[PDB]
Formats: structure tokens, C-alpha cells, sequence
């Protein structure tokens, strides 16, 4: 019955979220460049797309048609350029901000009318501990800016769409074991100082993050909107 | 199998949380001055106590004995003195801070060893939108101070007990329909300006708040600790 | 002796900041489309530019040449498209994000080497109460997103440039009497609900905001960096 | 002309603040157990008191009489019990909360009428990075709770007293070189992991913190109230 679109649903956190939603009985479509294999394994509809180039409006239209509706949107598609501000080019800055922020806006804007028609919707953007900090030993100014910007977008859309039955929140994972953060794990000068600040003493498994994502995509969030929810093993609280 | 103690479990939010936990299969004990009737209706163990006077350590000991263990602690017992700072006496200030904050510390401190023995625990303190604001048109300086203090306590205990398998979080409800907030609802100069700032356009039902409380008292919060989670219909985001 | 560039220095807050810096003995250059008259009145160097189109790098180069150095950067140039998310076009979204955020990054990136050479620098971005909220009754999703994004950029640049002697902060004014907010003041449904939330009971004068801006552009901020400083008459605290 | 009372004014940050206020032409009184020597060196009026036992109301009365008025209140008196929550006794918990929080409330409550009579006042509470975190490797749950509670009190009093001409803020210093933090500096396992997170790469000198305190005790803060201002060398932003 609930129809969901998960971008970045072929790997890591996005895949875990798609998995959790399927487990809840949702009909799910995953979008990535080569989603076929993961979709078949997952029991989801594959929607091939390059979100760094393709019109987000088109993906939402394809999702609506493929699923027979659209109630949930999760934007997990990931990219990054880990360079200090003085080294980063404007092109690289825009590449990161476009996929993380602009596409978030465009996807949500396109999906909202469908959720409104159903009188129920859930938009879940993915933030980071960098929504509240600058990444510590890691040089990620563009990413930090984009993930913090998402909290403003979250509040803004939540405010405007609340009466339409749509809830908009920002899931902020801590340090999770996925391919995206391999560079962090392979550099002791990055991994050790960071992990020393995680009270639980370990990084998260994608499925542990997805447990909370599912909640934010369900009836549990009926009165929860315009908020960031950090699932970081205690990192920010340290 | 999971054993839970819910103070303030005979009415409002606390009762709704106790209800939600029983629905999850948890064995629950509710503590309030006259919990008998609610406990029988709820399917919970009654633990009569006046938390404004009785040693919190004693209540935890009684809960452990009554339930055959203790994995979850929810402190919802409520009181307030709605007077401006210049009118408030030190006694009144202490009355509010004691029940909301000191008792939170004492209950958690007493419960932690039991959760640690089990290798799994959940502590849920109850915050407020006043954990982030001063209550707007309502004169509640002591309450605001206590609910904000709880976020510091939440971070502190989460940091220290993470390795013991205990998660500590602060559920921050927005404006909820309970007896505690009747004064707000019966004064147009309070109710209208506040409600105009709630994007969803309505106050919450206790059960809607409890849906999230249950999550924070379950496996969904395995990697979620030291955080405030606001369930306010968009109020803070407005 | 300290050389400062203030974009948006011909009117409102930017003009007040330029004024305050000149009062501190700083040599100031103001940038706007037609800065001549204000510059002459102010005792500042005029730098004509259209920051919605002209390469930010070029403006910084011109400022360095005009002032004989560059130690302080204040980005106050303003624009907005007050339309709800579902009405806003991607072009309009980009127009707001470009001037408020992208240009902030580009200007700071270009100015940093000059501040580093001097071993002392101050970057002051201008945030808003929308860095922490969604603007309440005002439909400003793009602006909210940009002003919140600036806090991430502030933290990121502050972290990377601290050792170079540069401090980076975000001054977040509340509701100020300038031409930019005239639309808010001329609509009772906007002005009254907002002002009712300002404890001081009145909007700010640009010079009152500039008093704090000057501090963040001086030696007082030697150990203050990567922070937002809200000057809002108590609005956020309400 | 402006009269100020600085508790904890004989050493460290409090002394530096008293010094900065005297430099601004304020008539200052410092309160500590043995303030005589520092007061004479400082050019301030000594007010002997043990704030862990003596009625705060009495100190304010003595300050009013000694200074011929009272416009500014800075509460820097310090104490701490660095023990984990499970080791900490309720007495120790109360000792920390009383001096840091209860006394802050009592002093401000007593001073407000004097500031109101003058139509101008400044209350400056002292927070910490633990107003936003749990202290990292340092076991300070009571202190963390108290310093976070102060932000709630700050917002609450700022809201209620804004119309009286009083501004109330929370100065949150990072890691400062004073006797109070010697234990941190003498333990490599504490000092190194903490300092590695300070972008500026060094701890602050008390006078650097006082530069900002003075601003919050002056006309610069005319429109700044109910806020925390962190002066931490970039620690929180890291
Ligand atoms: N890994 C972490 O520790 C961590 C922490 C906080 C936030 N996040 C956020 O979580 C989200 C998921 O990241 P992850 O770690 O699971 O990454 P991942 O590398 O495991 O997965 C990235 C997904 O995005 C997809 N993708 C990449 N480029 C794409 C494109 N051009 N078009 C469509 N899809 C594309 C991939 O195919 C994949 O399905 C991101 O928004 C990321 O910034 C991750
Ligand atoms: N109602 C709201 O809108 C709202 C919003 C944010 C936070 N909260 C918080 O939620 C919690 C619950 O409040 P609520 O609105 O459900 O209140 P409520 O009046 O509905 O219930 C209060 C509970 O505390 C109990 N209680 C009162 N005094 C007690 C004592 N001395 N010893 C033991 N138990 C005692 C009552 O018997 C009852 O079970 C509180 O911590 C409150 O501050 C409420
Ligand atoms: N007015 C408020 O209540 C308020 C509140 C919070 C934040 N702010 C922020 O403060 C800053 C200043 O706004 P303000 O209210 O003083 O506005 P303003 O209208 O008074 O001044 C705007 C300045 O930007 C300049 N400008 C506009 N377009 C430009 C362009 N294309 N190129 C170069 N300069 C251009 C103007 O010429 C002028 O000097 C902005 O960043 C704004 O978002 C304002
Ligand atoms: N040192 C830091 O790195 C740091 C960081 C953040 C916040 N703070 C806060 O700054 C404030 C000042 O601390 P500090 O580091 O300058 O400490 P300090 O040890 O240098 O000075 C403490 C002051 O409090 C006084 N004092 C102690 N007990 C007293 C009592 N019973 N009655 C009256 N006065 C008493 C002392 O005599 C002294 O003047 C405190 O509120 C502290 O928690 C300090």
C-alpha cells in the first residue's frame, strides 16, 4: 500500500532503508545508475538514473508510474569531493551542492503533489554529523555546507506542507560502515580520532540507521516534522 | 521480556507511553501517587509513590522486585509552578527543578546497574519545546530551565553508559492535549498565538507522542543515544 | 590600518557595518551596483559590481588594489524571491542560493590568501533567524535554506583557516528596519505575529546590528570563530 | 557610571572580566571568599562571601550599597566535582547545581529590580562547551547539566526582562588557561584529545574571553539577548 522512492538505494544506507521499507510492506523503487541487480535482490522496482545529470522531475514521474502512486521519498544518492576550501574549484563545489541539496529540493518539489493527493506523505532527507559540525579531521567544506543547508530546507518544506499531510525530516547518521566512508576508515589519523569520540566505541551498520529511517517514513512520525534526528552512537553528545 | 518503569504513568503522555510499551510486549510498572486504577486498566503493575518526597532509589528497587528486572526507565511525572521569575520563590524553583531534573538523575543513577547487568537499557527523559525556547507567552522559567537542563543530563549519561548497552535520550513533545496543559488551552491569549506557530495546525494526542517514545525504548534506538527528538507538529521549525 | 570589503554596503545593515568599521579606523570599500553616493557619504571606496553576475574573484582583486590590502570581508549583498516551494522555479531557487551562499564561498575563498599573508583576518557572513527557523508566516524556503547553509560554511571555513589567523563567523540579525524587509512590515498578518515574539517589542535599527558586527571584525573575536551570533531582541529565545 | 558585580572575580575568567569592565570605566565590585588582594590590585570593591553557603540576596544588597547602584551582574564563581554519574553522590550533584545554577537564578532575581530602576541592565551567566556537549574525555555530568541548564535560564530571564531594559546572555568559553582546568592540562589523555579538536591549536587566555564578556556587558548588546555566545577557538565547530 505505501509507495516509496529511494535514491541511492542500491548500496549502503539507501539500500538498507529500501530493505527496511520493503519489510514494512511498502512497494519500493530504488534509483541509482545501475540499480537492476540490487532491485532484484531487494524486491524493488529499478529506476536507472544519473542524478548528477538527469532532470529530477523525470525520475519522480517514472516512480509514480512504476509504483502506482508516491507517498515516500528518501534521497540517499551520494557523492563528494574531499578537498579543502582553498583547493576546491567552483565546479566541484557545485557538484556536491547540486546532488545533495538542489536535487533534494527538486525531488521533493516534484513528489509533494502526489503525497498531497494521497493526503499522506513522508520526505526523508539524509543529513550528517556535519549538519552540526565541520567534519573534524576530514576536509569536506562543500559536503558540510550541503548537509547543514538540508536542515534549513527540511524546516522550510515541513512548515509549508504540514497541512497537506506531509512530514519532512532530516535523518543524520553518524559514522557508518559503507563504501562512501572507506577513505575515513583507511586513514588512522582520521578513523582513530573520530572513533575515540563515539561513546558506543564503534561505527554503525547501515541497517541500524535504517531502523530509524523506517520510523520517519511511517505512522510513527505523524506528529514529527521539520526535525533532524541524529543516529550517531553518541558522537555529537560526547 | 523487557521490563519498564514509567513514572507519571497514570495519565497523559506517561500513560500513553506505558500503553505503547505494553503493546510491544514489555512488562510495565507505572508509578504515581494513586496508580491502581490506571494500572489495572493498562495491564501494568502499580507502584504508589510521591516522587516529590519519596527516595527515588526506593522506587527503582520496588520496580526491579515487581518486574523481575529493569531495562527501561521513562520519567514522565509532572508538576509546575507557572509564575514569572520575579514572583517565584526559591522553594517553588526547587520544587520544579527537583521533580523534573534531580529525580531524573536519581532514578537513572539507580536504574543503570540493572540495565548494565542485562547488557541492554533505555532511559527516556521527557523534554519540551522549552528545552529550546522559553515557552513564549507562558511564564515558566523554572520549567524551561529544568527541561533544558535535561538535555545536558541526557548527553552526559549517554556518553558514560553507551558501552554498557544503555541508550539515553530526551523525547521533546510539542503542545499535547493533557490535563497538564489545560491552563494553556483555556486562555486564548496563550492558545491562539501558540497554535498559530504549529504547522500541523493542531495539538498532539498523547498516543501520537507515545509512538515515538516506544521507538526510543526499543531496538530501533540501538545506535541512537544522547539526543533530543522533538515531536511537535513543526512548532520549532516554524 | 585594517582594510575591509563590505558587499551590500550602500544600504541597510551593510551600510551600517561599513559605517561602524570606518568609525574603528578601518579603511573600507563598499560594493554594490551603484555605491558612489553612499561611499562618498561614508568615507569609503566605491566598488561598482553586480554580484548576481560578476565574478566574485574580480571584486576581491579590485578591493585589494583599492585598499592596499584586505583583512576583513563582510558579505551583506541581498536579494530574495518570496515564493512557496511549490511555486518557486529552479531558476529562482538558484538565484537566491547563488548570491547568498555560492558568492559567500567564492568571496571568502578569494580573500583568504590576503588575510593569511597579513596573519590576521575576519570573515563575517550574514545569517538570519531563518538560520534556525523557517521564517514563520513568511514564505521564504530558498532564503531559509541559504541562511542555514551559511552556518555550515562558517564552521567549515573557520576550522580550516583558524591557524592562518582568520576568524569566520555568522552574524544572525533578527528583524531589522531596512528596505529588504518592507514587505514584512506592510502586511499586518506578517508584522504583528512576528513582533509579538520579540521580547524587546520592537524591530532593530541597522546600527544596533552593526555594533556586534564590528566586534566580530575586530580583536574582540581573537578566540571567537566558527559561530553564529544572533542579535534578535530575544526572538529566538522567546 | 555603570556599576557591576562580578562573582568569582578574584581569579581566572572572572578576574579578567572585572579587569575589562574597570577598563571600560565601570565601577566594579568582586565577590569571592578572600577578594581583598585582587580587589586592591584590580581597583575594585571587595565583597567577601562564600556563595556555596551565603544567601545570594545578601550579596546583591551589599553590592548595591557598595557601588551606589547595580547595572551589571556576572556570575563566574566556580566549583566542580569531577566524578562519573554512578560514583557521584546526591550531595555532590547538588553542590555543583547549587553554585552554578541555583545561585545564578537567585543573584539575577535579586539584581533585576535595580537594573529595572535604572532602565538598563546586563546579566551575564557563564556557560561552557558543555552547554552543548558532555565534556568528552572528562567525567563531569553535574557540571554539564548545570551549564546546559543555564541556557534555559538565560532564555527565560531574557524573555521576561527584555522590556525592562535588561539583556541576559550566556558566555560560553572553550578551554581556558585557569586554575579551574589544571586537572585537564595535567593529564595527556585529556589535554591532547581535546586540544586536537581546537582549530586555533591552543587554549585561551582569560583576557581573550573577557574581551567578549565586556561586549555583552555594554551597549553593543542593546539588541542581543537570550543567547549563548561561544568563544572557543573553533572547538564546537570542528
Ligand atoms: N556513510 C556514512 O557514514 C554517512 C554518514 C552520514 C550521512 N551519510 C549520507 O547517507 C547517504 C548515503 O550514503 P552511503 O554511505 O550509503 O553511500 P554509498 O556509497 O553506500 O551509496 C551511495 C548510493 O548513491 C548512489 N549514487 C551515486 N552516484 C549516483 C548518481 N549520479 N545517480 C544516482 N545514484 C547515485 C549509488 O549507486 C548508491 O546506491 C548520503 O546522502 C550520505 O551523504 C552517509
Ligand atoms: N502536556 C504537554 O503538552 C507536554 C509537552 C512537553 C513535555 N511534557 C512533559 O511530559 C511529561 C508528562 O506530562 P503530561 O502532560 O502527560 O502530564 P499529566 O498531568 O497528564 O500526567 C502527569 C503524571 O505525573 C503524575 N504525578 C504528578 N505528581 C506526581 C508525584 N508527586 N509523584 C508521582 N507521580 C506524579 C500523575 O499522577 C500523572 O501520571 C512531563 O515530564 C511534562 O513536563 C508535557
Ligand atoms: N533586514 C533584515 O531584517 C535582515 C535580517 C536578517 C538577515 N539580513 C541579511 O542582512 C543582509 C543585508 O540586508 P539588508 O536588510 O541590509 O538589505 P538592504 O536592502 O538594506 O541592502 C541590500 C545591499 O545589497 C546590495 N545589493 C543588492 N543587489 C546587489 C547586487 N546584485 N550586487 C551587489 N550589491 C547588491 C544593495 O545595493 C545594498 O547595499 C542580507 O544578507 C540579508 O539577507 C537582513
Ligand atoms: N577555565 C575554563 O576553561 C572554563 C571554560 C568554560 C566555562 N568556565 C566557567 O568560567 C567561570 C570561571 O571559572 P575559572 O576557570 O575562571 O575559575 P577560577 O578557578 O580561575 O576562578 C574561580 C572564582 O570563583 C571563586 N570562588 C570559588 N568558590 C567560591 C565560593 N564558594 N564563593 C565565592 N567565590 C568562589 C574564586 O575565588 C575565583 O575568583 C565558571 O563559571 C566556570 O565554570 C571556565
Amino acid at each position: 500500500e505505501r509507495k516509496a522512492l529511494v535514491t541511492g538505494g542500491s548500496r549502503g544506507i539507501g539500500r538498507a532503508i529500501a530493505e527496511a521499507l520493503v519489510a514494512r510492506g511498502y512497494r519500493v523503487a530504488i534509483a541509482s545508475r545501475n540499480p537492476e541487480e540490487a532491485a532484484q535482490s531487494l524486491g524493488a522496482v529499478p529506476l536507472p538514473t544519473d542524478l548528477e545529470k538527469d532532470d529530477p522531475k523525470g525520475l519522480v514521474k517514472r516512480a509514480l508510474e512504476a509504483l502506482g502512486g508516491l507517498h515516500v521519498l528518501v534521497h540517499a544518492a551520494a557523492v563528494n569531493v574531499r578537498k579543502p576550501a582553498l583547493e576546491l574549484s567552483y565546479e566541484e563545489w557545485r557538484r556536491v551542492l547540486y546532488l545533495h541539496l538542489d536535487v533534494a529540493f527538486l525531488l521533493a518539489q516534484a513528489a509533494a503533489p502526489h503525497m498531497a493527493e494521497a493526503g499522506w506523505g513522508r520526505v526523508l532527507f539524509i543529513g550528517s554529523v556535519t549538519t552540526f559540525t565541520a567534519g573534524g579531521p576530514v576536509p569536506i567544506p562543500a559536503y558540510t555546507t550541503a548537509k547543514t543547508a538540508l536542515l534549513g530546507l527540511t524546516r522550510a518544506l515541513a512548515k509549508e506542507w504540514a497541512r497537506l499531510g506531509i512530514r519532512v525530516n532530516l535523518l543524520c547518521p553518524g559514522y557508518v560502515e559503507t563504501e562512501f566512508t572507506l577513505p575515513l576508515r583507511q586513514n588512522p589519523e582520521l578513523y582513530e580520532p573520530i572513533t575515540a569520540r563515539i561513546p558506543m566505541g564503534r561505527w554503525a551498520r547501515p541497517e541500524e540507521i535504517a531502523r530509524v529511517a523506517a520510523v520517519l517514513c511511517g505512522d510513527e512520525a505523524e506528529y514529527l516534522t521539520g526535525q533532524a534526528v541524529a543516529v550517531d552512537g553518541g558522537f555529537l553528545a560526547y
